């Protein structure tokens, strides 16, 4: 059959909403009242991979956009991009590894790990208006939970 998806919002545990802040780039930033309509509103597809009661692999595209987060090695690293793919095809069940994030629940809050590069996550700075980027530690300074938001 298709693909299922939902309409969300994420949010770090640090509460910052995540923005599109130049082509290809995702930033977070704490917002509230009017500004929020500049949150990224993102399409979230049950996709193909291994799976358990609180493990499932999602892809994150751009809502109505051609743009899914993936994860590729960039000068040799994992790396957090934006990709364009053709909107004929996409989303599909089958997404390509790079597109496919372990969606984990742990007590009451989202973690979002890479399937191509096990143990990196979807990550945020604690600073305001940095860039959205895959972290490879759930350890530290930098933000590895998130929480979602449902979306009509
Ligand atoms: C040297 C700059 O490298 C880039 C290039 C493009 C965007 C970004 C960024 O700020 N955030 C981002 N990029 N893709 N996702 C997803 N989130 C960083």
């Amino acid at each position: 059959a298709p693909v299922r998806s939902l309409n969300c919002t994420l949010r770090d545990s640090q509460q910052k909403s995540l923005v599109m802040s130049g082509p290809y780039e995702l930033k977070a930033l704490h917002l509230q009242g009017q500004d929020m309509e500049q949150q990224v509103v993102f399409s979230m597809s049950f996709v193909q991979g291994e799976e358990s009661n609180d493990k499932i692999p999602v892809a994150l595209g751009l809502k109505e956009k051609n743009l899914y987060l993936s994860c590729v090695l960039k000068d040799d690293k994992p790396t957090l991009q934006l990709e364009s793919v053709d909107p004929k095809n996409y989303p599909k069940k089958k997404m390509e590894k790079r597109f496919v994030f372990n969606k984990i629940e742990i007590n009451n809050k989202l973690e979002f790990e890479s399937a191509q590069f096990p143990n990196w996550y979807i990550s945020t700075s604690q600073a305001e208006n940095m860039p959205v980027f895959l972290g490879g530690t759930k350890g530290g300074q930098d933000i590895t939970d998130f929480t979602m938001q449902f979306v009509s």
